[PDB]
């Protein structure tokens, strides 16, 4: 267990300071914008495995709240804005107008990881964001038109990695299941939450 | 749990790394050696968190053999021989000439971690490593001349941190016990390891 998964963007980091050092790389703009990233990475990782850590001890506070999920849908994608135009992810919402009873910040986070996968794993075209309430069950779908997984799961084991692992846990850590399936044209994720208690 | 007390060498390496893009540091060899210094902390302790978590979950590889102890305890003290001086540590060696039956690098690794912490903490002066055998009991002591530790335990709790937190599991994977004593004069670390299974 579990984890050192994540000292490998530390040893090419050490290299790559190295290589600025035994005189193989001339440091530009560039260079540093490239260090600063692999960082950005390692700190993903470590904040991801908080996250993991927090929540196998059941020591993860939740706040619930009754919230507009359409609020939480258009600020996660202005976020990714940018990045959705640079992989040609159109997105399409079939959101709800009633809101639900959850934990806000949490919803954000699985839905920030979540479309982040699909930003770096799904293909170019459509992306079905839909959120339905059904007698005190709250449904949401994300589907997208790229390719999926196929393997008897492996889907949510851990290894900006992981990102699956730390949705999983969040939902297991909210009242809900969450399922994948890949009909080959599609692949969609599901989330079901329980309101009722 | 548990963790994320690594979590702030990534932030100063982070605004290091803006320091220099806004432009408030040139970036010399001074600068990119301590970009590597920083990245080889996170190092470090990604490896200590690795080994504990291997520790907490009986996954830890044992290799037992019959090995020199004094050998261990030259090589350790010859890969921090300039740091020794530069802080005034003259080792002192009262060790046993007869074998001892246990993990060769595990004992190396605890060996390490324990010289570093006295490099790092104790005052300039002796510094005793003494290895008996006391029927089928492996005594090993570290003491030095400078000042300790007072608390109702805390030591070998987690935050180059928390390397107590790796010596306490390790020799809690071997067979043995670790206990220590801060006399006001004298700090130190004993290791009192069974060798008849």
């Amino acid at each position: 267990a579990i984890a050192h998964e994540l000292r490998t963007p530390i040893t090419i980091l050490q290299g790559r300071l190295q290589g600025i050092i035994d005189g193989v790389f001339k440091p530009d703009e560039v260079l540093f914008k490239s260090l600063l990233n692999q960082v950005e990475v390692l700190s993903h990782l470590v904040e991801d495995l908080r996250t993991l850590s927090l929540v196998e001890n059941q020591q993860l506070r939740l706040n619930y709240e009754l919230f507009d999920f359409k609020a939480v849908v258009e600020k996660v994608l202005k976020a990714f804005e940018d990045r959705l135009d640079q992989a040609k992810l159109v997105p399409e919402l079939d959101l709800t107008s009633t809101p639900v009873y959850c934990d806000r910040r949490r919803i954000e986070q699985v839905l920030i990881a979540l479309i982040d996968n699909a930003i770096r794993y799904s293909h170019a075209g459509k992306l079905k964001i839909s959120s339905e309430v059904v007698s005190q069950n709250w449904i949401l779908k994300i589907e997208d038109e790229g390719p999926g997984i196929a393997t008897e799961d492996d889907l949510f084991k851990p290894f900006t990695g992981l990102g699956l692992a730390v949705v999983h846990a969040i939902i297991v850590a909210l009242k809900g299941t969450i399922q994948y399936s890949n009909q080959g044209s599609k692949s969609i994720f599901t989330i079901k939450i329980s309101m009722n208690n």
